[PDB]
């Protein structure tokens, strides 16, 4: 019944870049294909005078060579016709870190407690996503209250990602 076509997903209504600024702690994530951020992920979003949103992300990555590295990532966001969907160009402080361009959608957020992000890096022919990632972020590293957990679960279901997230540890590795 429920549609899994990317184009039908609801996003944050009238998203406010300025209220979203600040520190966000990744609590859980749905990983995409390939090398990705493993844990201890913390993001810091900022918005300049002109309305340009950017962010820096910190996190542990396990290199294919088994080297554990703390990646210092940077991302710049381009606005689209939907204030909640952005085009994010990203790169690392270190030249060997992954560089790319990914859609960045804010599915939902109350700005003060939690946020649900999503990106579809490859569309199936039917319109569903073939390779996606999603992060559940929190303002507080202690997490959310049960009431908030219930809203986050619903958003997960809405993206057709229910049961596919794993909790992320924070142990100050970076
Ligand atoms: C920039 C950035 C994002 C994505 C960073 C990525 C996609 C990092 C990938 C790390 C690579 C895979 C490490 C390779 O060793 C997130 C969405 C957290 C939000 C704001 C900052």
């Amino acid at each position: 019944e429920r549609d899994c076509r990317v184009s039908s997903f609801r996003v944050k209504e009238n998203f406010d870049k300025a209220r979203f600024a600040g520190t966000w702690y990744a609590m859980a994530k749905k990983d995409p294909e390939g090398l990705f951020l493993q844990d201890n992920i913390v993001a810091e979003f900022s918005v300049d005078e002109n309305g340009h949103m950017s962010a820096t992300a910190k996190g542990r990555v396990r290199l294919l060579n088994n080297w554990d590295v703390c990646a210092d990532m940077v991302g710049t966001f381009t606005d689209t016709e939907d204030p909640a969907k952005f085009k994010m160009k990203y790169w690392g402080v270190a030249s060997f870190l992954q560089k790319g361009n990914d859609d960045h959608w804010i599915i939902d957020t109350d700005y003060e407690t939690f946020a649900v992000q999503y990106s579809c890096r490859l569309l199936n022919l039917d319109g569903t996503c073939a390779d996606s990632y999603s992060f559940v972020f929190a303002r507080d590293p202690s997490g959310f209250s049960p009431e908030v957990q219930k809203i986050v679960r619903q958003r997960q279901e809405e993206l057709c990602l229910a049961r596919q997230y794993r909790l992320i540890p924070h142990n100050g590795y970076c």
